[PDB]
């Protein structure tokens, strides 16, 4: 019974996080076998960040200037190299609690659990979707950069999200653990804006899903639409259009609950054009669109 | 930037969280010293639950009818007693990965993080507040019974909730690790209603100076009003009643913002009364109360 934004444990990932520290400037970072990866922006100060020549800046430091420190143990760095927007520290120690880990670029309205750090401890534990702009809405203090964002299958951690930058917008940029930036966004302090940010139509189904398994079911209807006269409505409400990929996705949800995913969408377009009218589905007064139709089986089964 | 519900890193308690089967029923037990907690209902059966004489179930009951499964190490049992509305079995094996800890029974509008488990094994992390009436709105599923709730203080797990029963209503209801429920539940299946809920307005206000903190002023008014009115208003809207303690509470964040509590107040009052106007306030359509003045500053300050 009821249904939370949940993260995954974050046990696994705590084991990781180092603190790296190039000069003045401290942040977060990943310790994986023998390898430590950090935001490349740490070599930089507040006024390299303007238009900083990342290349310029490695070639004036060696390993010696790298300072990582987990919790007490110092490690050792005797190798440097710049991976796109990520530096890859190689030190003399491996982690021993190296989980089964991997890296993973996920794609836009997929969900993920952020360990927010500062000095390489962890601070909290939030789950959080890749918008289909390529931003985050996070919770991100100065020095959090480095704090990386994964899920969980099993027995392996598949790291996807290393946060970067605040945008003057508000909202959280970052990159995969290979360095490449999900989006348009560029690692200085530069003016950028995400563009126009849509919302996730199939989460939203799954959440009225879930919504219907824990007896919310005022907003079912009797109508049905089609998927072509659907997504007239969804561009109308910029909602990301609904593919038959989508449908098929909801189709566990769809058979656990005998309701047509057609007429789901029906009743979220009933809801689109007239509101709540003052209700409450899971105790929102929004649709909420951070919830996959995976993170709804996970959490209406148990997954372990 | 940006402020979200945040759990606390549930790497300490994992390591703590075991398999405890009496029967045929299994549920989570908590793995401290050389002692596991657990809900003493694992020693009914779903007929016994209607109504049982715990004390007659249990003497019933040897060492070795207890089965605690630690992953894949399986512990002996050598004691086994009954504290209150918990199991507290004696093994043999100390957990190595026990942390500094400590039991806490909360009061109400306190918040803490939820590890929940199936069959001794993490799921999920979602923080969580004590409701006025001692329910917590959870999600837990048949076999999550004996997740915990706790607290982290820099070095030391607080536990103050294990969860035992899920209500004819939904909503959730647990004991303190020494095994004393709160509010007025009990451990069987009858007939329990919560009572009347209210909304924690210490909490609101703290989550409104969150707003500010983070950008969002609309609601800030010019008026003022009197700690006498202004729960005149709050016991309309079943808010429960603000005092001085609540008061010099917000007394940091009042610092911070440069606005009086009493101003705030006031602003909530026009909320209150007038509602939001189709506005959201930190991404949410309704007035939140699951986050304290600590929880505000612990995420607006990145305390390690």
């Amino acid at each position: 019974s009821g249904f939370r934004k949940m993260a995954f444990p974050s046990g696994k990932v705590e084991g990781c996080m180092v603190q790296v520290t190039c000069g003045t400037t401290t942040l977060n970072g990943l310790w994986l076998d023998d390898v430590v990866y950090c935001p490349r922006h740490v070599i930089c100060t507040s006024e390299d960040m303007f238009n900083p020549n990342y290349e310029d800046l490695l070639i004036r430091k060696s390993n010696h200037n790298f300072l990582v420190q987990a919790g007490n143990v110092q490690l050792r760095v005797i190798g440097h190299s710049m991976q796109n927007c990520v530096l890859k520290l190689k030190v003399d120690t491996a982690n021993p609690k190296t989980p089964k880990y991997k890296f993973v670029r996920i794609q836009p309205g997929q969900t993920f659990s952020v360990l927010a750090c500062y000095n390489g401890s962890p601070s909290g534990v939030y789950q959080c979707a890749m918008r289909p702009n390529f931003t985050i809405k996070g919770s991100f203090l100065n020095g959090s950069c480095g704090s990386v964002g994964f899920n969980i299958d099993y027995d392996c951690v598949s790291f996807c999200y290393m946060h970067h930058m605040v945008l003057p917008t508000g909202v959280h940029a970052g990159t995969d653990l290979e360095g490449n930036f999900y989006g348009p966004f560029v690692d200085r302090q530069t003016a950028q804006a995400a563009g126009t940010d849509t919302t996730i139509t199939v989460n939203v189904l799954a959440w009225l899903y879930a919504a219907v398994i824990n007896g919310d079911r005022w907003f079912l209807n009797r109508f049905t639409t089609t998927l072509n006269d659907f997504n007239l409505v969804a561009m109308k409400y910029n909602y990301e259009p609904l593919t038959q990929d989508h449908v098929d996705i909801l189709g566990p949800l769809s058979a656990q609950t005998g309701i047509a995913v057609l007429d789901m969408c029906a009743s979220l377009k009933e809801l689109l054009q007239n509101g709540m009218n003052g209700r409450t589905i899971l105790g929102s007064a929004l649709l909420e669109d951070e919830f996959t139709p995976f993170d709804v089986v996970r959490q209406c089964s148990g997954v372990t």
